[PDB]
């Protein structure tokens, strides 16, 4: 069977690479395509900031936000890897949109912690993650902390199925207006962080947006949506490779993305 070469590709990038590797697919509605270590924890790292961008966009909505406040902050905001938030520095604030532009296309730590701050820190994003139906995703930390993957540790984790179907609600499940769907779908599908990863391992003509982290302890994750075939599907991969370089890690999404393909085709 198609699910059985799945699993079988799958299990042979954990026993080559020395990986773990944490695969939902679900359609529009939240039922199950395929999955690997479905139910597994891992830690989000900035996958979550996609949901945060989600959170952001509800408050616009809802008119309790809005796009164009200014979010005013000093050398104390900046982080590791805040490009955004340090060519801003000067003028002395990022906007709403900018900053959330920002922490989903450059995964602009800064940006989210500042962010973060905006909208009541991680017990606001935990709270939505409720809201939208998700039990199991948890935010308890900020840029860096949360990115520390230790092992066992339940602070600022996910499961692949939990965000497969967070990001089906979000995105086809009408948890945000027409409007602010469209606008975390395209910045998701120009998100300049995701190159070498999961999209690299599609078809050149599928549409696909995602949003990828990197955590301590050789965490690589991505996540995202994509069309194939006039069918729209939701997708969490969230991969720990710790004896693989940088570079060999992003090379393994890319072939999960690979083995994703031949198994959506096949159907
Ligand atoms: C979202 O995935 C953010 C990840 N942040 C990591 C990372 O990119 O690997 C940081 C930037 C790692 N780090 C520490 C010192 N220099 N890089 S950090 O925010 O954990
Ligand atoms: C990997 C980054 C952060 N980054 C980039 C360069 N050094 N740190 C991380 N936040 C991620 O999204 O996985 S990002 O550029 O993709």
């Amino acid at each position: 069977s198609e699910k059985l070469t799945f699993k079988t590709d799958l299990e042979k990038l954990e026993r080559e690479k020395a990986a773990q590797i944490g695969v939902a697919i679900v359609d529009p509605q939240g039922e199950i395509v395929a999955g690997h270590r479905m139910a597994q924890r891992f830690a989000m790292c900035s996958t979550f900031k996609f949901p945060l961008a989600a959170l952001v966009f509800e408050r616009i909505d809802s008119g309790t936000e809005r796009g164009d406040r200014k979010l005013s902050y000093g050398p104390d905001m900046i982080v590791e890897w805040s490009p955004a938030t340090e060519r801003f520095l000067a003028s002395g604030h990022m906007t709403v949109l900018e900053a959330a532009q920002a922490a989903v296309q450059l995964s602009d730590n800064g940006a989210t912690n500042l962010l973060l701050r905006e909208i009541g820190g991680p017990a606001a994003m935990t709270q939505y993650f409720r809201k939208i139906g998700d039990s199991v995703s948890r935010l308890d930390r900020k840029e860096p902390e949360m990115n520390d993957n230790t092992p066992g540790d339940l602070r600022d984790t996910t499961t692949p199925i939990a965000m497969a179907r967070t990001v089906a609600k979000v995105l086809y499940g009408g948890a945000l207006t027409s409007t602010s769907t469209h606008t975390i779908e395209r910045w998701l599908i120009g998100n300049q962080t995701g190159d070498a990863t999961l999209r690299a391992g599609f078809p050149k003509d599928w549409v696909v947006g995602e949003k990828t982290g990197t955590c301590a302890n050789g965490g690589r994750n991505d996540i995202g949506f994509f069309k194939a075939q006039e069918r729209d599907y939701a997708v969490a991969v969230y991969t720990t490779a710790p004896k693989l370089s940088a570079v060999e890690r992003d090379e393994l999404v890319a072939s999960v993305g690979q083995v994703i393909t031949q198994l959506i085709l096949s159907t």
